[PDB]
């Protein structure tokens, strides 16, 4: 296994100034013409020249029109292409080949594939290979000009990056398009489609150059009608660029293209961005509510990597944080500004610090920017995107928003057509600095450990407060875990946004501040403290990290009721839930373990869920932020505060938990539950989808986890108001009436309700196999074989297998069964899935990252389940790879 490291950069011997390809697709088989103009580098040793080229089928090869012979000249052997030196010329020279691919047959979705009846590439990382031959790296810019020809009534739509300059008539029902694209980019960016595609379209204006720009969404015909909301969203994300960051796109059309098979979200290839359908396509009557921040979200992703990613790209691999951190930081000021809600914030945080927090505990732990890999394939990583759009959101914390974008403009105006690495975002965010500090001599040379080291900062606090001087202090210390990355973990610039709450009125004490932490301990003063104040710490969550307030439930309370950061009230929520927590879980454990026949277990605070109750019945409170408040923390969150974990006492202590707060709240649960329903099911809106309201979703929300707890609880003739949501027109409510009928004799006549409404849409019928999937059922392994016969079959689109098998991977009590028949089964559907996509595979080992965490015999049982899959003979390089790191071999 070929291992690549980040110190090992260095530029090609050769360039390529200009691709011209030519992709005449067939019927059994594509037929794929390439002329490379390529010149020799000023770092050209004499060496061999080697493409990348992977699983194709040469019919020739010539250099400048001379043809190649086997052996000879050329050596193949399906990864790499070898032209010998004494045949490479020394001065520019053409490089031509005809290669056989087979779309039709490639089911790992990368390269050139078919997806339903749509042809569709793949090339991010280094997909381009599998097309034709090339210097498969991003450094390796060049001009294209392609042409694409087929079957005119299979695939009268063809589209590819830049202009469209010509169109023609091809004998045998045939026709061809031709499509040149004169800015350099990396073949990553490189694309084709062709089907049957219908559209949306609308022209935009850009906001200072007033340059028309046409913006096409397309789909199957089937699905047309759910292409709306998709246009809105680019229309959004174009202005919000240009609003924020006053940048315009540059091109003359922009395609969006939704495919049934798609390995992630979506891929922002230059001019024309291609969507997993999931992503792009929604409707009121047929798609949940979750679809529609998440289109606003991919399509917005995409857009914003037009500049960071596309006009300004990467060196190498290396750097993807720089991309892939940049645009999902962009992605977030964009949805934050465009939902109004304090939940889009809250919900990123929520998933950083269960999955990503998660990971890098794992034995798969990596900085932002790696050091090696191996497998492109897996670099995709919730720490790459998430913690680095974290670091990348940092920078905004530190300089303020004003400074922030005088920085952001260096970066994009220094490096705008060019590669880049982490260093020069790093550079520009340092100008900007020195330029606030009002000191040439400050730097930001400590903020590059972001990038480098592993792991998640401890950042705890101690105070002091003197009534006679009113002076308070925050003595704050961080500590990284060492690792296998780093034995000796360095002190980080960690910023942390600060309040301090007065407890007799809630008022805020001083200004706004962000306190500046650069050494592993310090003490921040402050002066002309009228009374001891609570400390709102890391106001909305200012880094990433693990926050240890060492405040008392009761001052945690008062800020829950009464700060003015909602991170901060949530985080005093979620600090007194974990407390609750750990010392149930204890007390279950002891009573496990010892074989007590009585035992007590601590209450739940009381003031807490009185505060609790006065939150969710204050009518100007938001119902997205009570949603989460009812909820108990993930518990892929809580795992990473035990050692040794055993899922059936978690699951025990997270019952008693929420049946405290149930036996105390219930009725004022249902009476909210009614209240709200009005608002939050109103019909007005229902036939337009440029008509989004975030406000009334998290009312949905909100219903939809009260309905949960209600009917967990077998609340008094909850099963009444359960049937009567079955009929909303709203999917989030007839399918949450399904997940909650779960409890109750009439799941069976809802599952057949629901999936009568769910089977005529592709992906509503893949949100009812989620829901399923999830459902609290104690025959949920019967169930899921139920549906592997009916529904799911042996279909190889990973929407539809993701949705049977990670939803269900997250039922704590069941596919944590202490005989291992859950870890059996999801290494049984990883084996099959790997014989045809590895990547897919290997998302699907996400349950398993957590393995050495849990109790010792789960651990076993994973442990076991993961060398089997190991030891199978075929398993892919991806899989290897990632089982390899993950079981610490
Ligand atoms: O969709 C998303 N991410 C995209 C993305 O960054 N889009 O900008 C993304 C991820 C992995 C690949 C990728 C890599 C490979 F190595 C492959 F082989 C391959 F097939 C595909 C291609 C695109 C989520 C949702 C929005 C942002 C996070
Ligand atoms: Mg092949
Ligand atoms: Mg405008
Ligand atoms: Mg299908
Ligand atoms: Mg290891
Ligand atoms: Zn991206």
């Amino acid at each position: 296994p070929k291992i690549h490291y980040r110190k090992d950069y260095k530029p090609s011997g050769f360039i390529i100034n200009q691709v011209t390809l030519n992709i005449n697709i067939h019927d059994q088989e594509t037929i794929v013409r390439s002329v490379l103009d390529m010149d020799i580098s000023k770092h050209n040793v004499g060496e061999d020249l080697v493409f990348d080229g992977v699983g194709l089928k040469i019919n020739e090869i010539s250099i400048n029109n001379k043809k190649l012979v086997e052996g000879e000249e050329y050596t193949y052997d399906n990864e790499f292409l070898t032209i010998f030196s004494k045949f490479v010329p020394k001065s520019k020279f053409a490089f031509s080949s005809e290669v056989i691919i087979h779309p039709e047959t490639n089911y790992a979705l990368t390269g050139l594939y078919k997806s339903k009846n749509i042809i569709v590439s793949q090339c991010e990382a280094t997909g381009f290979r599998r097309i034709t031959f090339f210097i498969d790296r991003p450094d390796m810019m060049a001009k294209y000009d392609v042409t694409v020809t087929a079957d005119k009534e299979k695939y009268p739509v063809l589209l590819s990056n830049g202009d469209k300059v010509n169109e023609f008539e091809i004998p045998g029902g045939r026709h061809g398009a031709r499509f040149n694209d004169p800015p350099l980019k990396p073949c990553y960016l490189f694309a084709v489609v062709a089907g049957d595609l219908k559209h949306l379209s609308a022209t935009y204006i850009t906001k200072y150059t007033k340059k028309k720009v046409e913006l096409y969404v397309f789909s199957e015909e089937k699905y047309v009608s759910k292409l709306q909301w998709a246009l809105e969203c680019l229309k959004k994300s174009m202005a919000f660029d240009e609003d924020y960051f006053g940048l315009e796109y540059d091109l003359s059309r922009l395609n969006l293209v939704a495919v049934s098979d798609f390995n992630v979200g979506a891929m922002e290839n230059k001019g024309l961005n291609i969507f997993n359908a999931n992503s792009l396509l929604a409707s009121k009557k047929n798609s949940i509510d979750f679809s529609y921040a998440r289109i606003l979200t991919v399509v917005g992703h995409e857009y914003f990597h037009q500049y960071t990613g596309n006009r300004v790209t990467l060196r190498d691999w290396f750097q993807l944080t720089l991309k892939e951190g940049l645009t999902v930081h962009r992605e977030n000021l964009f949805s934050e500004e465009m939902t109004k809600t304090v939940t889009t914030r809250l919900s990123h945080v929520d998933l950083l610090r269960s999955v990503q927090f998660l990971e890098d505990s794992s034995p798969l732990s990596h900085p932002i920017r790696p050091e090696s890999y191996v497998s492109m394939e897996n670099f995709y990583t919730t720490t790459v995107y998430d913690k680095g759009s974290e670091v990348m959101r940092m920078y905004l914390t530190i300089l303020g928003e004003e400074y922030y974008k005088k920085g952001f403009d260096i970066y994009i105006k220094k490096n705008d057509g060019n590669t880049a690495t982490c260093e020069d975002f790093n550079y520009a965010m340092e100008q900007a600095y020195k330029m606030k500090k009002a000191d040439n001599s400050a730097n930001l040379n400590q903020y590059l450990l972001w990038f480098s080291q592993s792991g998640t900062p401890h950042v705890s606090f101690k105070y002091n407060y003197d009534a006679e001087k009113k002076q308070y202090s925050i003595h704050v210390n961080q500590y990284t875990k060492p690792d296998e990355n780093q034995k000796e973990k360095k002190p980080l610039f960690i910023p942390i946004s600060v309040g301090l709450i007065n407890p007799e009125n809630g008022k805020e004490m001083i200004s706004q501040t962000t306190l500046e932490l650069t050494k592993e301990s310090d003490t921040f003063v402050f002066n002309n403290i009228a009374v001891k104040p609570i400390p709102s710490l890391f106001r909305g969550f200012s880094a990433p990290v693990y926050i240890e307030d060492q405040l008392t439930d009761e001052e945690r309370i008062l800020l829950l009721k009464y700060d003015s950061d909602a991170f901060v009230r949530y985080n005093s929520c979620t600090n007194i839930y974990m407390k609750q927590i750990l010392m149930n879980y204890n007390e279950f454990l002891k009573a496990k373990n010892e074989k007590l026949e009585s035992f007590q277990l601590t209450p739940v605070n009381a003031q807490f869920i009185d505060a609790i109750k006065y939150l969710l019945e204050d009518p100007h409170a938001d119902a997205g932020f009570k949603s989460y408040i009812v909820s108990l923390p993930q518990d892929r969150y809580i795992i990473n505060f035990v050692s040794n974990l055993d899922t059936d006492v978690l699951a025990d202590t997270k019952e008693y938990i929420y049946k405290q707060i149930g036996d105390k709240l219930n009725d004022v649960y249902y009476k909210m539950f009614k209240s709200l329903e009005a608002k939050a099911d109103d019909l007005t809106y229902f036939n337009d989808e440029s008509h989004v309201d975030f406000d009334q979703m998290n009312m949905r929300t909100l219903r939809n986890t009260l309905l949960s707890l209600l009917s967990k609880a077998q609340y008094p003739n909850i099963l009444n108001e359960i049937i009567e949501h079955s009929k909303s027109p709203y999917p989030s409510n007839w399918l949450t009436s399904l997940s909650v009928s779960a409890y109750f004799d009439k799941y069976f006549e809802l599952y057949d309700k629901t999936y009568k409404l769910s089977k005529d849409d592709e992906l509503l019928l893949q949100e009812w196999l989620k829901t399923v999937s999830r459902s609290d059922r104690k025959d949920i392994y019967e169930i899921l074989k139920k549906l592997e016969n009916e529904v799911l079959k042996d279909s190889k689109n990973p929407n539809d297998i993701r949705a049977v098998y990670l939803p269900f991977t997250n039922n704590l009590r069941r596919f944590h069964d202490i005989s291992g028949k859950g870890y059996k089964l999801i290494a049984e559907v990883i084996t099959k899935t790997d014989k045809f996509n590895p990547m897919v595979a290997t998302q699907l080992c996400e349950p398993f990252k957590l393995w050495n965490k849990l109790d010792t015999k789960r651990q076993e049982l994973m442990l076991n389940e993961m060398n089997t899959m190991l030891q199978e003979p075929q398993i892919s390089n991806n899989l290897k790879e990632y089982l390899l790191r993950l079981t610490n071999k």
